[PDB]
């Protein structure tokens, strides 16, 4: 049974890749976003606790975290994995180390300036909402909404200020961790600036590592 973890910043195309992995292979995917939201959406403790630190732009503590982890994964056992999104950091990482045995590591190393212009491509028309991404449907006067004329404004977790915070937390947070997994000789990396240039190589590798 595959032992699978699954690496990528913010925009790397993490999610996409993780579904077509979940649809095409016999595994279950373990999100720990999901497992956290799925908390908070039941009202558990560990629940509200998750909010508590959430909403004050915190990571869950390394112990709770991994408690919840560990005790989610003690009842999939029988099951191929994929987790994503733990580890998040290095004790993290360590804590599942002393538990389970983890035989491939996938990162997806997109550059930074990529992931920095995906994530602040998103402009907004106030009035009635309109999305505009200068990547894919830029408006047709620069700043300025196509029907009115109005200007465009960016929503906060879009502005560069904030995602480069968000970029450089997630890397001093992860750094150490790929450290880890590269010299236990388990890191496959796959680079590449798009994510349907990523996704068959990623596909190929884990041809022979699960079931299909």
């Amino acid at each position: 049974l595959l032992r699978a973890v699954i690496m990528g910043a913010p925009g790397s195309g993490k999610g996409t890749v993780s579904s077509r992995i979940t649809t095409h292979f016999e595994l279950k995917h373990l999100s720990s976003g999901d497992l956290l939201r799925d908390n908070m959406l039941r009202g558990t403790e560990i629940g509200v606790l998750a909010k508590a630190f959430i909403d004050q732009g915190k990571l869950i503590p390394d112990d709770v975290m991994t408690r919840l982890a560990l005790h989610e994964l003690k009842n999939l056992t029988q099951y191929s994995w994929l987790l994503d999104g733990f580890p998040r950091t290095l004790p993290q990482a360590e804590a599942l180390d002393r538990a389970y045995q983890i035989d491939t590591v996938i990162n997806l190393n997109v550059p930074f300036e990529v992931i920095k212009q995906r994530l602040t491509a998103r402009w907004i028309h106030p009035a009635s909402g309109r999305v505009y991404n200068i990547e894919f449907n830029p408006p047709k006067t620069v700043g300025i909404d196509d029907l009115t004329g109005e200007p465009l404004i960016q929503r906060e977790d879009d502005k560069p200020e904030t995602v480069i915070k968000r970029l450089k937390a997630y890397e001093d947070q992860t750094k150490p961790v790929l450290e880890y997994y590269q010299k236990k000789g388990v890191l496959e990396t796959f680079s590449g600036t798009e994510t349907n240039k990523i996704w068959p190589y990623v596909y190929a590798f884990l041809q022979t590592k699960v079931p299909q």
